[PDB]
C-alpha cells in the first residue's frame, strides 16, 4: 500500500524497496524492511544534508535495500551520498556498507563497532572513529554528533544527533513507543540499557524528535519508554 505522507510501516514496504520521510530542513529518516527468524521487520536509518552532500546513518538492511536506499535518494533528492557512519555491527546497520563502498561513499564505525562487525562475519566499514570508546564520549561529524552512551542494545551501540533540527536518532538502542518487548537481546546489556538511556537524556534534554532504530517517530518520551520496557525485560 501507498503511506500518502503517514510513516510508513511494514505494510507499505516490500523487502527489498525503500522509503524517505522528511523529519525537519536537511534531515530525513530511510525505512526498508527484512527478514529475521523468518519474520520481516522495518527499519529506520537517517538521512542529514552536509552543504550540496549527503551523511547516511545506517544501511538499509542488505546489499539489494541499500542499492534501493541510494535509488530512491537520487529520486527524492538528488544529492550525493558522500559519507556513512554505521552506529553498531549487526546487519541492520552495516549489511550494504559493500554497496556503499563501491558507489564511492566513504563509510565509517568505531573501532569496536568494526571488530564486533568482523568477528560476526558482517560487512565492515572502511574508516574508524576514534573517541567513542567510554560512556558519554562523543565526536562531531560533518552534521551531526556521534555519542557513545555506553552498552545498551549492544555494547558498541552509537545515537546520533543533529543540532540544528533537535532531532535525535537513537538506532537500536531506543525503541518505538508502542513496543512491548526489548527486541533481540543476545548482544545487549540489559542491566546497563536503563543507565545509557539516562545519559542520552541528560545530554540531550532540548530533542523535539527521537528515531527509534525500528519502528515510529516520536518524542522525547521514546526514551524513558525505552527504560521501561528494559527494566521490564
Ligand atoms: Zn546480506
Ligand atoms: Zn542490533
Ligand atoms: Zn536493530
Amino acid at each position: 500500500g501507498e503511506p500518502s505522507g503517514e510513516y510508513p510501516t511494514v505494510n507499505e514496504i516490500p523487502v527489498g524497496e525503500v522509503r524517505l520521510y522528511q523529519i525537519a530542513d536537511g534531515v530525513w529518516s530511510h525505512i526498508a524492511t527484512q527478514s529475521f527468524d523468518g519474520a520481516v521487520y522495518p527499519s529506520n536509518g537517517l538521512i542529514v544534508r552536509d552543504g550540496d552532500e549527503l551523511l547516511l546513518i545506517d544501511t538499509a538492511w542488505g546489499a539489494k535495500n541499500t542499492a534501493a536506499l541510494l535509488a530512491e535518494i537520487e529520486k527524492q533528492i538528488g544529492l550525493p551520498v558522500t559519507r556513512a557512519v554505521s552506529t553498531h555491527f549487526h546487519d541492520d546497520r552495516v549489511g550494504g556498507v559493500d554497496v556503499l563502498r563501491a558507489a564511492g561513499v566513504a563509510t565509517y564505525a568505531s573501532p569496536s563497532t568494526r571488530r564486533l562487525a568482523e568477528a560476526e562475519g558482517n560487512e565492515i566499514p572502511t574508516h574508524s572513529l576514534e573517541g567513542l570508546s567510554s560512556s558519554g564520549d562523543a565526536v562531531r561529524f560533518g552534521p551531526v554528533e556521534l555519542f557513545y552512551p555506553g552498552a545498551a542494545h549492544s555494547t558498541d551501540n552509537l545515537v546520533v544527533y543533529v543540532p540544528s533540527a533537535n532531532v535525535l536518532y537513537g538506532g537500536c538502542a531506543v525503541h518505538e513507543l508502542s513496543s512491548t518487548s526489548a527486541g533481540n537481546v543476545a548482544d545487549a546489556d540489559l542491566a546497563e540499557w536503563p543507565t545509557s538511556v539516562e545519559r542520552i537524556q541528560k545530554h540531550y534534554p532540548e530533542a523535539e524528535v527521537v528515531i527509534p532504530g525500528h519502528g515510529l517517530p516520536g518524542g522525547l518520551d521514546l526514551l524513558q519508554h525505552t527504560a521501561n520496557v528494559v527494566k521490564a525485560h
